[PDB]
């Protein structure tokens, strides 16, 4: 169970979640599980759905204990709702060892399971303080952690299939130096934003802004999200840059596609996006570099085939900063909880061209606090 055999152990895309194989259960029950670092419960389908092709079967499982406790999760999008027990659980293509974790029996949901995703539950990663139904459910990295000699660090690498390497670093899987972030608070992963470019030119917002009212690295979100401010002047900048062709407020509203001939995306016309995140030491920050290949999302489409199509994977948010899958997919991210940091490097697997790479450097220096 070496990082040599954790290598591509996920599957899927940004616009419907990367998973991980699993297995709940003795004897074990095989599931794709979505790796999520914006939750914190380890929650699976546990009765029959439309959108699942199998589910957690409690009955046929001896080591399963029942918490007697209800778990109801309302949430904008939809909710989910079940019941917790624990059980033992593995990662098949991830460290060789089994732990007893928490286990949400999910019982009934609303417009959380989807269609041809491929997983049938999630693997919270973020910290026990927004755990459900309170801070007393410890997650499943935490159980791993107590109960194996895993290092409490894992690393995602996300292609536009992946990896996550859980216990350490994987030298093969990015180029360059890793530049750390602090993870300011343990609840979700959050950071800090402390300037933000496109094309090379500074918003010239108040940092605080861009972590209105929080700033967070989460692999279950598809979008680079930003609060309203920043995301009209992200849009402002973008439709500058790119005014050689008018699209319809439809696109920039990440509701409806824009295609090409396909081959023929003019990716040129496009500005890169540079996110400066707060470095370990004072006033000192990094950037990483977002190419259009990041945030104009292909829809994958038979009906569409004759062009490439795409949403626009910028949108508006009224609870802080996200980002997604989209920001990830550039990077080898590095969730090192043991020094309470976030690493970035360049992936080895980034989608770019011959003119333009996605970037992690740094340093740069700014001679006022950023955060909420
Ligand atoms: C890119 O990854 C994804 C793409 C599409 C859907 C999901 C997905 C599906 C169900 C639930 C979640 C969930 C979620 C997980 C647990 N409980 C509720 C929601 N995971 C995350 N990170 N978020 C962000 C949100 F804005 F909150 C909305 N919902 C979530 C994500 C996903 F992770």
């Amino acid at each position: 169970g070496s990082f040599v055999e954790m290598v591509d152990n996920l599957r899927g895309k940004s616009g419907q979640g990367y998973y991980v194989e699993m297995t709940v259960g003795s004897p074990p029950q095989t599931l794709n599980i979505l790796v999520d670092t914006g939750s914190s419960n380890f929650a699976v389908g546990a009765a029959p759905h439309p959108f699942l092709h199998r589910y957690y079967q409690r009955q046929l499982s001896s080591t399963y204990r029942d918490l007697r406790k209800g778990v109801y999760v309302p949430y904008t999008q939809g909710k989910w709702e079940g019941e917790l027990g624990t059980d033992l659980v593995s990662i098949p293509h991830g460290p060789n060892v089994t732990v007893r974790a928490n286990i949400a029996a999910i019982t009934e949901s609303d417009k959380f399971f989807i269609n041809g995703s491929n997983w049938e539950g999630i693997l919270g990663l973020a910290y026990a303080e927004i755990a459900r139904p309170d801070d007393s459910l410890e997650p499943f990295f935490d159980s791993l952690v107590k109960q194996t000699h895993v290092p409490n660090l894992f690393s995602l690498q996300l292609c536009g299939g992946g990896s996550m390497i859980i216990g350490g670093i994987d030298h093969s899987l990015y180029t360059g130096s890793l530049w750390y972030t602090p993870i300011r608070r343990e609840w979700y992963y959050e950071v800090i934003i402390v300037r933000v470019e496109i094309n090379g030119q500074d918003l010239k917002m108040d940092c605080k802004e861009y972590n209105y009212d929080k700033s967070i690295v989460d692999s279950g979100t598809t979008n680079l999200r930003l609060p309203k401010k920043v995301f009209e002047a992200a849009v402002k900048s973008i439709k500058a840059a790119s005014s050689t062709e008018k699209f319809p407020d439809g696109f920039w509203l990440g509701e409806q596609l824009v295609c090409w001939q396909a081959g023929t995306t003019p990716w040129n016309i496009f500005p890169v996006i540079s996110l400066y995140l707060m470095g370990e030491v004072t006033n000192q920050s990094f950037r990483i570099t977002i190419l259009p290949q990041q945030y104009l999302r292909p829809v994958e489409d038979v009906a569409t085939s004759q062009d490439d199509c795409y949403k626009f994977a910028i949108s508006q948010s009224s609870t802080g900063t996200v980002m997604g899958a989209v920001i990830m997919e550039g990077f080898y991210v590095v969730f090192d909880r043991a020094r309470k940091r976030i690493g970035f490097a360049v992936s080895a697997c980034h989608v770019h061209d011959e003119f333009r790479t996605a970037a992690v450097e740094g340093p740069f220096v700014t001679l006022e606090d950023c955060g909420y």
